[PDB]
């Protein structure tokens, strides 16, 4: 330590070093007018285009897939999102379309540029899956691990690609409203904005672990970080071309976890909408008990305590979304699953949920979620985090109008539910009118109040 | 042959288990310490538990009037001291899943055994066989010391009680002669508060890591003593969340973990043991009954109510399967009457081969533990290789092939054997817990070869 450090000066956790993992991914846009349009239609027959759209595939296999979908969304104007289950297809894409923007997504690596741009000690992101093109959207700062001669060192991310590894990239296609283009010999004219979505879902980037070149070294890894932040396991399929499943990719993230909790590394999981109740309940199961910290939204309240078996107060949530009965949840989820502490972003508040002996005060409880959405306010404002004075620009943004009425259903809620086995601290989000970025800040908000809880906790 | 070069931890739950011989003088002079008619108004009251000498007067009576067999919980720690001044025990035995574990381990002369509970009086620790090993700290260093000097005085002291009666015997209640119609035992389980604190201690916890070092696996029991609430404000969570901690600090030792799983009669403690424990082990072990009460507790109603009710091998299979599919360890154990079963993953290292050798082996060394009382010797593994497989033996491997071939078997490796049953068996207490300690062992030994 320098010794220039000052205590009036200096709410960012500047001293940590922090692990995130598994989910990194390009997220590109490309814009569709006209000309683009027009070139991509006349590829294909047009009859060949109308009778797929008729046979209206759920799935992206084939180009033409592609077309069929897309030009039937474009002639409604009606958003929609198709999953790309073909590898093959990214060259294809790639020699189509130019791409307006590439930008780097996923919960582990969009939480991993957020903490560099905060400029902490040290940040190390690991995905399986790291082409040139992936490595290059990480910000400067961003560390990865590398095994150079049986020995484990961090290198920048940018310069540990490994050419030939699977290339996950989520398109976005945005369309306006006006636009004309004919199929075959039928004008249409695009009645609103909005976008096509084509998620990347085939096998390869599915088999979500840490690799068996770097797995012997997590332990070495543990003792460099004071936390870990994971997430990804939504990314895991259900069956495996060859044999493996889900749970096979279980048993590997649950011996990831033995190795950092064994270092004292505090592990906080951020779950995501999983789509599929089967693979949900065994991410539930095999993940959420032997970690630290949880990082849910509230539609994920009611998803969690639907597979635990608490169907009634399920239906209450989503059918009435009261807050009383997301604390109650939360509560329940707290004490079936036993991890340590849940935290639960919504639109206008954020909470934790913690086990009466937990060390920390309710007013540092209060302080780590205002940290998270002041963090997520100034990422909405500016768009990307680059240096710690960027945290002051969410400062300026203030509570939300629903602030009073918020604590005000709080302490009514207090009043009837049964507190003691808990500590529970609400506070109202800092949400920006009009922001200049809104993708990610769920993760945003659970990275700020996570890194400040850990700062809190090495003050006990 | 024996496993030799293996060592071994196991915890966390050890006791006594104490007869009391209730003969007619016995039971006059207990009874003559009351009023008689203060007794027969407990006895109307009924109690359901055991807090003061009276409620335990009262339901003995009752129970020596019918002759009925019954189990009452002692919940009143101060009590044992009644018991102790009361009662001479003609027997004093170690019991519990873990004291009887390592004393199968050490009688087996493997190359170490190391047991803990977290409560150790002198009247318990002199009930472990000569070779058990405990883990004492002495100026911030470990040792493995014998079991039987480790004793701390003042301990909580886990007795169960078991009081025998004959048919014939004739006491006078006040002036009521009172003739036993049939011969039994009144149980009084140790169910107090002190004993559920079930965890490593502060003083070995932070040493876990260097016994860890020190063993090729572990065996952990005990979890169903947790209470849901404690009267200093911790509930079963605080001592889940420690033994979740435990475990971490093994496995990260490579270090492998069987559980051997017991009945938990509230469902929502059940569910939380299972939550907290099984997912994160290696190894578990359980009877036929407890696929059920897992089974339910995840949401397979009808299934567990099909095993509950009929037994059939069918339905045990199915229900292993969806066990080990749900919650995602190694391996799964299950031992019956007729048959003991493994089911594990498709990429489970041991041949189908090993893993009916392991489970042999299991049986094997209950046989002779049901023939001879106890295991004394390696060479007492002999003994039991003269019971022969049961007489179902035919039937079961049928009616597993017919199993089979209705069950979606995916690649899982399912592995089915008869039990060695002893015809007249000097002891069948233990005898689960025989056959988990035999295969695990055994289980531990072939994956050494791969
Ligand atoms: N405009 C905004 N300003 C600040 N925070 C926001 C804004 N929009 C969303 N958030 C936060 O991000 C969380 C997740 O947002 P979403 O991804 O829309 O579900 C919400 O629950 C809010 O807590
Ligand atoms: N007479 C016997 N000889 C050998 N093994 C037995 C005998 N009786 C029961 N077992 C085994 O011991 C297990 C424990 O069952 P229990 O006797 O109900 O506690 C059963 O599942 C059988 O596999
Ligand atoms: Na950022
Ligand atoms: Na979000």
């Amino acid at each position: 330590s320098g010794r220039e450090n000052l205590y009036f000066q200096g709410m960012i956790p500047e001293h940590l070093s922090i692990y995130t993992a598994y989910n990194a991914n390009i997220a590109a846009i490309v814009k569709l007018n006209q000309e683009t349009i027009q070139n991509l239609i006349n590829a294909f027959d047009p009859d060949e285009v109308k009778r797929r759209i008729e046979e209206y595939p759920r799935e992206i296999n084939e180009p033409i897939d592609f077309v069929a979908r897309l030009v039937h969304t474009l002639k409604l104007g009606k958003p929609a999102a198709v999953p790309l289950v073909n590898e093959k297809m990214n060259e294809w894409f790639d020699k189509t379309f130019r791409y307006e923007e590439e930008r780097l997504g996923g919960q582990a690596g969009i939480i991993a540029n957020t903490l560099a741009g905060l400029k902490i000690r040290k940040v190390i992101a690991y995905t399986p899956f790291l082409p040139k093109r992936l490595a290059e959207l990480f910000k400067k700062g961003v560390l990865y691990p590398v095994v150079e001669n049986g020995e484990l060192q961090f290198k920048p991310i940018q310069e540990a690609y490994r050419e030939g590894d699977p290339l996950k990239i989520n398109r976005i296609f945005e369309f306006r409203k006006g636009l004309k283009f004919k199929l075959g010999d039928e004008t249409i004219e695009i009645p609103n904005s909005g976008r096509f979505i084509v998620s990347a879902r085939f096998e390869s980037i599915s088999r979500i672990e840490t690799r068996e070149d770097i797995k012997p070294f997590l332990g070495e890894i543990g003792k460099e970080v004071d936390g870990a932040i994971f997430s990804g396991y939504q990314g895991l399929r259900t069956k495996y071309s060859d044999g493996k499943d889900a749970n096979y990719y279980l048993r590997r993230a649950k011996e990831d976890i033995i190795e950092f909790k064994e270092k004292d590394v505090k592990i906080h999981v951020e779950f995501a909408s999983v789509q599929d109740r089967k693979l949900r309940k065994k991410i539930i199961t095999n993940i959420l008990p032997f970690v630290d910290s949880v990082g849910i939204d509230e539609a994920e309240i009611a998803q969690i305590l639907s597979v635990l078996g608490y169907r009634e107060l399920a239906d209450r949530i989503f059918t009435y979304n009261r807050l009383e009965d997301s604390i109650l949840g939360g509560m329940i989820i707290l004490d079936e699953l036993n991890f340590e502490i849940l935290q639960v972003h919504t639109t206008y508040y954020l909470m934790y949920i913690t086990h009466r002996d937990n060390p920390l005060s309710e007013e540092e409880l209060a302080k780590s979620l205002e940290f998270g959405t002041t963090l997520a306010a100034a990422r909405a404002s500016l768009g990307d985090i680059r240096g710690p004075d960027d945290y002051k620009v969410g400062l300026k943004v203030p509570f939300n109008e629903r602030s009073e009425y918020v604590k005000l259903r709080f302490e009514e809620a207090k009043s009837r539910l049964r507190m003691r086995e808990y500590k529970v601290v609400v506070i109202p989000t800092r949400l920006v009118q009009n922001p200049v970025l809104t993708v990610g800040l769920g993760d945003t908000i659970s990275a700020g109040a996570f890194l400040t809880y850990l700062e809190f906790l090495k003050r006990h």
